[PDB]
């Protein structure tokens, strides 16, 4: 079942902010989060869609492994760090649009529709160019579907093999220490309105696993640090990290 804890919303607040975040516990299968509705409410997935996209471009051979070397095309790009080569962890690390683009590319339309079908993936709309529809297309998913993904993943529950999902969750690693570790991705979706920001993912105890999914609105790039931020102010209220 669900429960909504308003009190998060002075974490929205006191930024002039205004988002959601979600949190499941996987032993007690309850969550909990500040808003239901917006829980619920379908957003672009933006660069948290390079978790699924990176699952295909593996489970069909377009990705061998986590070393293999994807060339720099020697196009400046806004973004320093995109502009050298990368494998599947720096990509993922780095959020290269440019390298998934071309493995959409080689994914193709008909595999990646039929292959978020079987991952049951939001909407399930690619509508839109083949290698920017999770940016500007038609794709949409919420904060608890992002949940109900990273869950079969996280139990190699999704509709490829089993070592696609472990390389995948590999590129997921953000954070570990003594107390967590966090395997996430985040996403900041600008091209079409409301500009938001995500943080999908989830925190590993000794002996629970709790999953996220946050949006806020994000109108500036100066926001961007508070979807990681905010996520662990709630963690830290609800005294699952310390
Ligand atoms: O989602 C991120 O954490 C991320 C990672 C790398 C770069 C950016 C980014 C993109 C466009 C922009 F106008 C400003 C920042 C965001
Ligand atoms: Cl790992």
């Amino acid at each position: 079942e669900w429960q909504e804890n308003k009190s998060w919303n002075a974490h929205f607040t006191e930024h002039k902010s205004q988002g959601v975040v979600v949190l499941w516990n996987e032993n007690k299968q309850q969550g909990f989060t500040n808003n239901l509705k917006r829980a619920n409410q379908a957003f672009l997935p933006a660069s948290t869609f390079k978790i699924p996209n990176s699952l295909i471009a593996l489970d069909l051979g377009v990705v061998k492994d986590e070393h293999q070397v994807f060339k720099w095309d020697g196009q400046t790009r806004d973004i320093a760090t995109w502009n050298r080569d990368h494998n599947l962890i720096t990509a993922m690390k780095y959020s290269v649009v440019p390298v998934y683009q071309e493995f959409a590319r080689q994914i193709g339309e008909a595999r990646m529709s039929k292959m978020l079908h079987a991952f049951d993936y939001g909407n399930e709309d690619i509508s839109g160019n083949v290698d920017s529809f999770w940016l500007d297309g038609g794709i949409r998913i919420s904060a608890t579907e992002q949940i109900s993904f990273l869950r079969k993943l996280y139990h190699n529950k999704l509709h490829v093999s089993e070592r696609s999902q472990r390389i995948v969750k590999q590129a997921m690693l953000t954070e570990a220490n003594g107390d967590y570790i966090i395997r996430a991705k985040t996403g900041y979706s600008t091209r079409i309105e409301p500009k938001i920001g995500w943080w999908v993912g989830w925190v590993e105890l000794d002996d629970n696993v709790w999953f996220f999914a946050m949006n806020m609105d994000m109108p500036t790039s100066d926001g961007l640090g508070l979807r990681q931020a905010i996520t662990k102010e709630v963690l830290k209220q609800e005294k699952i990290i310390p």
